[PDB]
């Protein structure tokens, strides 16, 4: 299915979470978008949104202040949406006209570009950094998976197959303890291993890398 | 806008030209689909047509003639519109050979950057064939400097991929337009183009696709 189910569940888990051990992080969760601000936008971009990714944004838009709900990366408003989507269909532009090497995990998976108008950003390092849903696949890629891009991202990473189940990924290490305070700021550390604090897209990196090679042994 | 009238407006062309011009290859023109063959077909790929591609399937479910022998006769300067059962089945084909591919010369693109450097795609949607395994059709991945729906060439023969039109619409109005320019000879007999205005000789459609598609980039 395409993943509505896991954003519903995701956001209750994230909902609870955060009023229980960061009530601060809690009110930084904006109101839901309307219908007609997801009608506008996707009018503005001239794309539809995945059904996960509208059903997220009708439960929060983003956060309002605004250190990060991700470990620190932001989730973006619907406004920041678009205006870095544009920011990044620029980059496109420019690119064609003046016309490190591009990479993708899974290998095409992902299109190896620096920049493509149908990524559409959702989550921020407030760095030049992304997490966001991907409309325009690679060859071996699945229609509206995750993905990381930006400045530091010449290699992409798959994450998840829809928003839902990322969102219920990061609500699962949550649940699971991998946290730390510094209330204060969220960070990741593996708690099973009583592991050092980590950045989380280097943990996303990881899991991806991990996830690729243990299924690499099966085809047919 | 989607390219829409563009459809209608061609499909109206087509339809007077071939009756007019070759009765053989009107009666070709297949019945049109309804709306449970392409919501089924739809729903069987995972995939959502653009709209002049299904204003075009209302209008005609591609080329037929089961009495022919030597085969069907194609419309577009001896390519065959594809019936909706081919698309599907193609594409389902075309994907296999991408499952197939996963870890061919170099693969290129014009303009740069606007199709995908790669042999297939699940999302290019194949709508016409030269059964040699080349085609014509729709891409819903573009590349960076791509737009979605535009209409490309792929296959076998085709290493460098080329954007020859914006919409489905664009480009059967073009084919149209080439009708009623005159750029035809035939051999009823079989539709091979020529340019008229310069007398020039019969050049294969693919590569008068191609020349234009050059011409227009660098410009």
């Amino acid at each position: 299915n395409d993943g509505v189910s896991e954003t519903l569940l995701a956001w209750r888990h994230i909902d609870f979470w955060t009023s229980e051990h960061n009530p601060d992080l809690n009110a930084t969760l904006s109101d839901p978008c309307t219908q007609n601000d997801i009608t506008h936008a996707e009018e503005d971009l001239e794309v539809s949104f995945p059904n996960p990714v509208k059903a997220s944004f009708k439960i929060h838009d983003g956060q309002e202040d605004t250190s990060g709900l991700f470990y620190g990366f932001q989730l973006m408003t619907l406004d920041q949406v678009v205006a870095m989507t544009q920011a990044w269909r620029n980059v496109a532009k420019n690119l064609n006209k003046r016309s490190p090497d591009q990479k993708s995990i899974p290998p095409n998976a992902v299109q190896p570009v620096y920049a493509h108008p149908a990524w559409i950003p959702l989550i921020t390092d407030n760095a030049g950094n992304h997490i966001g849903v991907d409309l325009a696949p690679g060859p071996n890629g699945k229609y509206a998976q995750i993905i990381t891009f930006g400045r530091d991202f010449d290699t992409k990473f798959v994450i998840a197959e829809n928003w839902g189940e990322f969102l219920l990924s990061f609500a699962n290490d949550l649940e699971a303890g991998n946290w730390y305070l510094v209330d204060g700021e969220l960070v990741f550390r593996d708690k099973k291993s009583n592991g050092p604090i980590q950045d989380y897209f280097e943990v996303l990196k990881r899991r991806t890398w991990i996830k690729y090679q243990l299924e690499r042994p099966h085809r047919d």
